DNA sequence: ATGAGACGCTGGCGATTAGCTAATCGCCAGCGTCTCATCTTTATGCGCC
């Protein structure tokens, strides 16, 4: 999908630590940083459509 | 006593990939014999209810 909205993109330094290019990023991340975006949630930043975008890794990834 | 519902280039090319009767004409066609007998039938020729 074309997404230019807030709920979709994410600063980073290199984009290679996203993990596979065509899809939702590896589970490498979300295991190390689910603590910080579990406290980036009680915080009111991102929102919960964000949360469960970036917690829909360990969910199922993306199917097709 | 919250967390689902909303999903692509195809059509128009080439270019493979595959496959098929039909219309025209020519060629060329197993054949050789004899014996033996056997019967017919025909042409002509001869007769009155």
């Amino acid at each position: 999908l074309k997404d230019d909205s807030i709920d979709n993109k994410v600063l980073t330094r290199s984009d290679k630590n996203r993990g596979k290019s065509d899809n939702v990023p590896s589970e490498e991340v979300v295991k190390k940083m689910k603590n910080y975006w579990r406290q980036l949630l009680n915080a009111k930043l991102i929102t919960q459509r964000k949360f469960d975008n970036l917690t829909k890794a360990e969910r199922g990834g993306l199917s097709e």
